[PDB]
């Protein structure tokens, strides 16, 4: 009994979004490497997960196509969700983007590949309140968008216990899910829209 997510088929990336896009999918692959490497996570040439190693601790051109097509579609969906929801997306701050620095992370985040994750500076980025908001809509979205696939691949809600055999307790509405998990995939919607922001563009809600 979980709602629809919202209809992004009939709608077109415009050209003028092609580049932010490819940022946002940059710096998601940026985070998702520091967050992995502060967990401890460690470059393998094969994923083992009791030695903690992934292929993909590896530069954003050297990684592989299928993975590619994988953020930077996810980059599109959440512009494309932007535009179905009613918001409009104006670039405003061709100076912003010079005003854009990315961390320096120390040496111990450095791999043997030598990737060392660059994720954008958006610490100064501080959102206004119904730009919050917006986060907290894609958010709800995002999961309505998730339990659509795993329903389709066969998923049913499962008790508290989580099995492989295709059942999940994260399978109820938004409202019910716990406030923890919330966060997880919420703190990322964020910085989504702070490095909108960041590169100088405007999202303005309906």
């Amino acid at each position: 009994f979980i709602p629809c997510p919202v209809d992004t088929s009939q709608v077109i990336l415009p050209p003028h979004l092609e580049k932010i896009r490819d940022r946002l999918a940059e710096n998601i692959h940026e985070l998702w490497g520091m967050n992995k490497i502060e967990l401890g996570w460690t470059f393998g040439k094969i994923r083992d997960d009791n030695k903690r190693q992934h292929p993909c601790l590896v530069e954003f051109s050297k990684l592989p196509e299928t993975e590619k097509n994988y953020n930077l579609q996810m980059s599109t969906e959440t512009l494309k969700t932007l535009l179905a929801l009613g918001c409009h997306i104006a670039h405003v701050n061709p100076a912003a983007e010079e005003d854009l620095k990315k961390v320096k992370l120390p040496k111990n985040y450095m791999m043997s590949n030598g990737y060392k994750p660059a994720p954008l500076d958006l610490s100064d980025v501080k959102l206004l309140p119904p730009q919050e908001i917006l986060v907290d809509k894609l958010a709800e979205n995002a999961h309505n968008v998730w339990a659509k696939d795993r329903i389709k691949q066969g998923w049913t809600y499962g008790i508290q216990q989580d099995l492989k055999n295709k059942r999940n307790p994260r399978l109820v509405p938004y409202a019910l899910l716990d406030e923890r998990t919330k966060k997880s995939n919420r703190d990322s919607l964020r910085e989504a829209v702070r490095t909108f922001v960041g590169y100088g563009y405007n999202i303005e809600p309906s």
